[PDB]
């Protein structure tokens, strides 16, 4: 779906669309969470507050929430589904599967 916790949505759409809570498991964002310094290349640290607060909605709504993969884009359900309907041209044109939006133009809005 849609990130709504306005904390996550402004540190987590800095570089990249903010990805839905429900697309990773607790332990996985948790993960994440955890190494925010070397974070896919990249340095994403935030202050301590902020990681607990943004790492509490993610776990809270994880893919595993009542009610370790690092990428979404690693996930058997993902690599599944993708390897079926994204040739290697439009691979290559998006220039990662971690850039949804390349592709879905609904992403923002939790549609796929
Ligand atoms: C720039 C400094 C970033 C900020 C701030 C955040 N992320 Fe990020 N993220 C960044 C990069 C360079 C990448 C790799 C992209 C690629 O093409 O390989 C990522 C990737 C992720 C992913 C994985 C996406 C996938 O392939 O499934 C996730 C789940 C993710 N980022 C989460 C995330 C969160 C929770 C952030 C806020 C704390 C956040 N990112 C910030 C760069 C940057
Ligand atoms: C192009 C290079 C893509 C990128 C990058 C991502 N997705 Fe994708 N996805 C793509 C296609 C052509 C399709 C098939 C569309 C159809 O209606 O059959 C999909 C499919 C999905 C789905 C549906 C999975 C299913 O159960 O059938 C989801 C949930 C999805 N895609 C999500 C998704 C996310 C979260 C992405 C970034 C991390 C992402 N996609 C990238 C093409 C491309």
């Amino acid at each position: 779906l849609v990130v709504t916790d306005p904390l996550t949505r402004t540190e987590c759409s800095a570089c990249h669309m903010a990805y839905p809570a429900a697309l990773l498991p607790a332990r996985s964002w948790t993960a994440l969470m955890a190494d925010l310094p070397n974070h896919f290349g990249e340095d994403a640290s935030l202050d301590e507050a902020s990681r607990g607060q943004i790492e509490s909605y993610l776990v809270a709504n994880a893919a595993d929430s009542s009610g370790t993969p690092l990428r979404i884009s690693e996930l058997p359900w993902f690599k599944r589904k993708h390897a079926d309907e994204v040739s290697p041209r439009m691979l290559e044109k998006a220039r990662s599967m971690s850039n949804c939006a390349a592709c879905h133009t609904g992403a923002e809005r939790g549609l796929f």
